[PDB]
C-alpha cells in the first residue's frame, strides 16, 4: 500500500500542457466546441467544463486530493469552513427536521445552529456528545442529523464517534464530522461510520496561514452531488489562486502533521508537569478524559490544546511576554500560535453554552507550529518565570 | 462634482507602507498588540483586524469602491453572485415569511428561490414585475421582501423599480434589486427607492472574464451588519487575490460600459434590420416594451440581450460560424460572447416558469463585448449568410 | 482596429479556458526521452522548463509581437532587462555604440558604467540632429540606441534617418518606446531593427507589476535576444505576464484617453501665467512637433513643464489632491516627479546639463481621470 | 542557540496591517510624503521605498530569511538562478581580468562563461576544481575571481572549498560558490571563506516546483550593494507573488531538506547493491572520491544525483517505465524527478567540456523528493526487474 506521503505528491489526472505543476486556471467561464457539446455538459454528459462556479480544474485538483485521503465518493472545496459546514447541513436539512449538535463547538458553528438554523424551521439541541446516552435520549422521531467536532475546539473534549454512528446508522440520520483539529492524516471519520467529513482547509490542510477555505468529503455520490447542487446556489467557492495554494501546502501535510503531533505533546508534558499550570486539555495526555477514546479512533493528534493558569491575570503576563509564539486567533499554521478563548474564540458565545462549554478566564489556546520544540519550550518556560 | 472615474482611481483611505497599489493581503489570521486590543477587536472596539472572514483589507477596499459608486450605507463582497444573492436574502427571510420575486431571473437565482427557499419554510411567488398592479395582488399579509431583476436575464424584461419600490415603502417590504446586467455605472438602485443593490462580480465589474465574485450594498448601516453578520455564518467569501482582480478591473469600468453601451446598440439595430432576425431585445431600442421605462429610471445599458431566430437549426447556424464571437455562457466581459439560453444558461428552469419567462429554443443571447462593433458586426453578418 | 486583435489572440484554449491559464510552474514533463531530447534540439511543439519558455509569458509576447509586426518578441523582468538584452546580446569588446544625449536614468547608467567595463565605446550624443549621428559615426560603430520622446523632456529624433544611416552603414537601430506605446509608435515600421518597452508603464498600466518586453524584426535577432535571456535570466513571472496581458486588454482604449487628457491638460499648463514652458510633443511649440506627428500616430501623456524656481516646484508637488507624487508613468491615475532630485538624480551633471534637467522642471504622467478634475487639481496647488 | 526552523518561521521586520502573513506587494511603485522625503530616499537617507525595481518589501522579506541561514551582510534576489550568477560575476568582473570556474557546471553557466564573458573582454579558464594545485597553477597576475559548484551538477563532484579560499583570500581574488545542489542548510559557503553564495531557488530553496528565482548573498555589504546595483541596471527581478511563494517554501525548508537527505542517500545505497547500476555518484558514499572532503565541510547533502547503467538503451527502459518518479528536467521538489543529462541538462555543453566532464549516454540522474522511501525503492525495483 502506497504511503499518504506519496499518494498526496502523485494525484490522478493528466498533466495540462505537460505542466509540472498544476496550473491556476483563473477564469470565470470556459468556451465551447458547438451547441451540443455544450447543452450535453449542462445534462451531465460528456467530458469537460462549462463554468468556475460549476466545476474548476485547479478546484477539482485539490478536491481530488482530499478526496484521495479522506477515503470519500467526492469532495467539494469552499471559500472557508463555514461554507463547507453550511453546504453540509443546510444541503439536507429542512423545515420539520431535527438536529442533534456537540454543545462544544466552535463559536460561529454555534451562531449557524443557534441563530440560523431555527429560522429555518430546524429544530436544534446542542448536547453533551462524549456521552452516546445523553444522545440517544435526546433522539426524536424527526432526527435527521447528528454533527460533531470531535476533539472539540477549543476545550479537546473526545466524542465516541463510533458508537453515536451505530445509532445513527440505525434510525436514518446523517453523522456528519468536523475533524479541523486532527487533519484527514489522523482522523478519517469516514472509516468510523461517518457520512461526511469536513474541514476548515484554513488550519491544518493548507497549514501556511494564508488562506481561509473549507472542504467536505461524502461517503456516497449522491450526497456529495447534493452539498454541490447546494453550493452552486448559495456560492461558497474556492477561488482558483486559493485551491492553487491549499494543494500546494497539503503536499507537505504528513510531515508537518508528524512534526505537529509530536511538538504538541512534548509542549503538554512540559505544561503538564510546571507549578503555574493547573491543568492541560490534550487528548494525547493519560490524564485526559477521553484519551482511551481518541488513541482507538484516532491515529495521532493535532497540536492545538487549552491548558489552565491560575488566574486571568497569569493567563495575560504568560501571552503576552512570549518572543516566539504569535498571539492571535486561527491555528495549525507552521508557527505557534496563542490565544484566550474567553475574550477572543468563543467571547461571541452565549453565556448558558460558555458554562457547560467549561470556558473560563483562566484558561489559553495554543496551536503549538513546527518550529524547534525546545525553542517553543524555552519561550514558554522564560515568561512562566517572569518577576 | 468629481467624476466617477477620478473616483474609483482615487479610493478613500491610507496606503500601506506608501505603495501605490494596494497590497493583496494574502492572510488568514492578524496579530493583537495585546489580550485587551484583541478583545476590544472582538466587540468592535477600535480599529483593526483579527481574521480573514470577518474582514480583510484588500476585500474591503473594493467593497468601499462598490459602496462609492452606489451611493450605499455598506457594501459586501462574496465568492460569486449566488452568494451575494442567497446572503441578501436568507439573511433576512424567515419560516412563514413572503417574497415576491420576478419571473424572469438567472437560472441559478430560479433555483435558489424554488428550491432552497421553501425547504426553509419561506413562501416565494413569482410574478410579472414588469406590471406594478401585479406586484400589489399578489401581496400577503406577510410579504417581507420583493426580489427583481431589471432588465431581465436574459430576455430583458424591464421593471418599475421606482414604482415597486414606493410599494414596498408603504407595505414594509425590503426591495432587493440584482443590476448584474447594467452595471453600477448605469443603474443605481439605492437612488430609485431599493433597499439592497447587488451584483455578480464576475461579468461587468471585474469585466476580464478571470473572476467570480458577488457584491451587495445596502441603504441602511443595519442593513449591511445583518448582511455580513450572515456571510460570517454561510461562508461565500472573495478571496484576497480575486478582490485584488476586482478592483483592478473595475478602474476601467465607466470607459468599458461607455464602449459596452454603444457597441451593443449598433449591434441591436443591426440586427433589428436584418432579415433573418424575427425580433431583438434591447431595453435601449425604441421598440422594445419597457424601454420608456428603462429611459427614465437608468441612465444608460449594458451590452447584454437576445435575439430571435426564424428556427433553432438557423440559430444553431449562426452561433456556430462565428469567427470573433466566443461560444460560452457568461456576459460582461472585454470579448464578445454568445450563448443558447433554452439548453445552457436556463436548461434546468422548471417548463412551468420557461414559458411565462417567453425563452423558446429559438432565442440566442449576446454579449457585446469592447471589440470595435465593425468586427462584432461583420462576424455577424459572415454568419448570417451561409 | 487595435482592440479585436487584443482581445483575440492567436493560439488554442487550454481545456477550454475562456481565460488563458497562469503557468505557475518551473518544468515541464517529458512523455519520453526521445521527446525530451527532441524539445532541447528544437525538434517538436512543447515546453522544457520556464526559463526557456513558459505558455503564459508566451502568450503575452505573442500579443505584443502581433501589435509591433515583429518576427518576434521576448518579455522580461523588467524594462531593464529588455534594454540590456537588446544591448548586450548584440555588442562586445571593441564595438562603438552611439545613444541619445537623454535617455531614463538608469539606462544612462548602464552605458555609462556597466558598458565600457566590458570594452564597449559609448558616446551619448544629440540624436535630434542627424548630422550629429553621422559626425560620431566610426568603423566599428554596431549600434544606434534611442529613446523618442525622450525621458523626461520629450526630445524628439527622427528615427527614420537615423535608421536609414543605420541600414546604410551596418549598424543596428534600437528603440525604447516606453512614453509613446506600440498603439502610437512602432519603431520596427520606421526602419528600427529593435523596438522595446518597460511594459511596467503603459502597456500594463495599472501600476502593479514591473516587466519589459523587447521585438526584433528578425527571426535571427529575437533568437539571440531569447539566448542571452536564458543566460542573463532576466523574466517576466507568469503571474506578471497573466497581469500584463489583462492591462493590455484595455491599452488602445487607455492610450486615447491618455493622449487627450495629456494634450488638455499641457495647454492649460502652457498658458498658466505661473508656468515658464510644457515639453510636449503634440503641441506646436514645442521643437520637433513636426518630425512626432509625422512618424507617430499620438503621444502619451507624460511630459515635462518649467516653473519659476525650485520652491514653485516644490509648492505645485506639495499641494496636489488628485496626482499623487511618485516615481513611474503611464498608470491609469496621474503621476507627478521631480526629476533633477528623483528619477535622474544619479545622471553625471555633466550628462545632466546637456539634458537641460534643472531644478525648476517637474514631470507629470496623466492618468485617465476626467480631465477637467485632473485640471482643477493643478489649477489650485498653482493658484493656493 | 535558536534553531534554524525557528529562525525561518520568526523572520525580523515588523508586521503590516497586524496581517499574520506577509503580505504581497503587486506594486510597481510607492508613494512619497514630500519632494523631500523622496530626494532624500534616492540618497539613501531615511527608511522606505521608491520603486519595486529598487527594493520591494515581499522580496526584502525572503532576502531577509536568506540572509539569515547564509550569516551574510545581505541577500539579493533575482528572477532566475541564472539572473543571481550572471550579476554575482559581471558585477564585479571587467574587461581585462581572469575568471578560474570549475569545469563541471550547470549548463547554462558553462553557457554564460564560455560564450558571453570572452564577448565583455573577461578571460575565463574551466578547471579542475577538485584539484587546489590545478587551481594554483591556473592563476594569473590578473585573477579576480574563483566560481565553484560543490558538488557540481550533475556528476557530484566535490570541490575543496575551504583550501581554495585559502588561496582566493591571499591574493585578492573573491570566492564565489553555486549551493543549489546542497541548499543553505547543509552547505553554507560564507563559513568556509567564500564571499558569495548563491542558489537556483527555483530548486530546494522553493521547493514546490512552481518558481523560477534566483538569490546571491555576500559576506561584505559593500559587495551586496555592488550586486543590488548591477541588478538594478540589468534587471533580473524576483516578481512579488513568487517572493511570496519562495517564502511560504522556504517555511518547511530544513524539515524538507533532513527527508530529502535521508531518501536519497537510502535510495542511493539501494542503487550502489543492484546488480543493473554500473556505479552511484552520491557524494554521502564511502565509495565516491570527495566523499571525506563533503563530509567535513557540509552539515548534510542534498538528493539530487547521477548513476550509470549498462547502456544507454537500459537507462532509457528504467527511466520510461517509472509510475512514481517523473521525467522532466529540474530537481529539488518536493516530488521525485528524473533524467538523461547526455540528451536534456547537458546537451548544449561542447563536446570538449562534455568529455572533460564525464557526461555520457549511460547516466541517469535522479532527484529524490520528500515521498515515503520505500514507494520510490519499489518503483526503481520494478523498472529495474523488466522483462
Ligand atoms: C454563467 C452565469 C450567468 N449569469 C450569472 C448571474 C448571476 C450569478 O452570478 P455568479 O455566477 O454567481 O457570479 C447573478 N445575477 C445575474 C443577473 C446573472 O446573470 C449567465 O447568465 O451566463
Ligand atoms: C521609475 C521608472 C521610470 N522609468 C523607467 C523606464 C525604463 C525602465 O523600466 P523598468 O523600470 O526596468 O520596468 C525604460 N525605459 C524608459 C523610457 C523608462 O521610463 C521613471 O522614469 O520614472
Ligand atoms: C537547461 S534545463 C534547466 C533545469 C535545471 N537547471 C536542471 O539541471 O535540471
Amino acid at each position: 500500500a502506497q504511503d499518504i506521503t506519496t499518494t498526496l505528491l502523485h494525484p490522478k489526472g493528466d498533466h495540462v500542457l505537460h505542466s509540472h505543476a498544476y496550473p491556476i486556471f483563473q477564469t470565470s467561464t470556459f468556451c465551447f466546441d458547438s451547441t451540443q457539446q455544450g447543452a450535453d455538459l449542462f445534462m451531465g454528459k460528456g467530458e469537460g467544463h462549462i463554468y468556475s462556479r460549476l466545476g474548476n480544474p485547479t478546484v477539482e485538483q485539490f478536491e481530488e486530493m482530499v478526496c484521495s485521503i479522506e477515503g470519500a465518493a467526492g469532495s467539494a472545496a469552499f471559500g472557508s469552513g463555514m461554507g463547507a459546514i453550511s453546504s453540509s447541513t443546510l444541503a439536507f436539512l429542512q423545515k420539520g427536521d431535527h438536529l442533534i449538535a456537540g454543545d462544544t463547538l466552535y463559536g460561529c458553528t454555534v451562531s449557524l445552529f443557534t441563530h440560523w438554523l431555527p429560522r429555518f424551521g430546524i429544530e436544534v439541541d446542542l448536547i453533551d456528545t462524549s456521552d452516546v446516552e445523553k444522545v440517544k435520549a435526546a433522539w426524536k422521531p424527526n432526527t435527521k442529523m447528528v454533527y460533531l467536532e470531535s476533539p472539540a475546539n477549543p476545550t479537546c473534549k473526545v466524542s465516541d464517534i463510533k458508537g453515536i454512528a451505530v445509532v445513527c446508522h440505525e434510525r436514518g440520520a446523517r453523522l456528519v464530522v468536523d475533524a479541523t483539529f486532527t487533519s484527514p492524516c489522523f482522523l478519517k471519520p469516514l472509516e468510523l461510520g461517518a457520512d461526511i467529513a469536513l474541514h476548515s482547509v484554513s488550519k491544518y490542510i493548507n497549514g501556511h496561514g494564508d488562506v481561509i477555505g473549507g472542504v467536505s468529503s461524502a461517503k456516497t455520490a449522491e450526497d456529495i452531488a447534493t452539498i454541490k447542487f447546494y453550493r452552486k446556489d448559495a456560492g461558497s467557492l474556492m477561488a482558483p489562486m486559493d485551491a492553487f495554494l491549499c494543494a500546494r501546502g497539503m503536499k507537505t501535510l504528513p510531515i508537518r502533521m508528524q512534526i505537529h503531533m509530536e511538538n504538541g505533546l512534548k509542549v503538554a508534558k512540559f505544561l503538564e508537569q510546571h507549578e503555574k499550570i493547573v491543568k492541560v486539555n490534550h487528548p494525547g495526555l493519560e490524564s485526559f478524559p477521553g484519551h482511551d477514546i481518541a488513541k482507538k479512533q484516532m491515529t495521532g493528534y493535532g497540536s492545538t490544546f487549552l491548558f489552565e493558569m491560575k488566574s486571568f491575570e497569569a493567563a495575560k503576563k504568560l501571552m503576552e511576554h512570549l518572543k516566539v509564539c504569535t498571539l492571535a486567533v486561527s491555528l495549525g499554521c507552521v508557527d505557534t500560535l496563542i490565544e484566550h478563548p474567553a475574550s477572543m474564540t468563543h467571547a461571541a458565545v452565549p453565556e448558558n453554552i460558555m458554562r457547560k462549554q467549561g470556558i473560563t478566564p483562566e484558561l489559553v489556546r495554543i496551536s503549538v507550529g513546527i518550529e524547534n520544540v525546545d525553542d517553543i519550550i524555552a519561550d514558554l518556560k522564560q515568561a512562566l518565570e517572569l518577576w
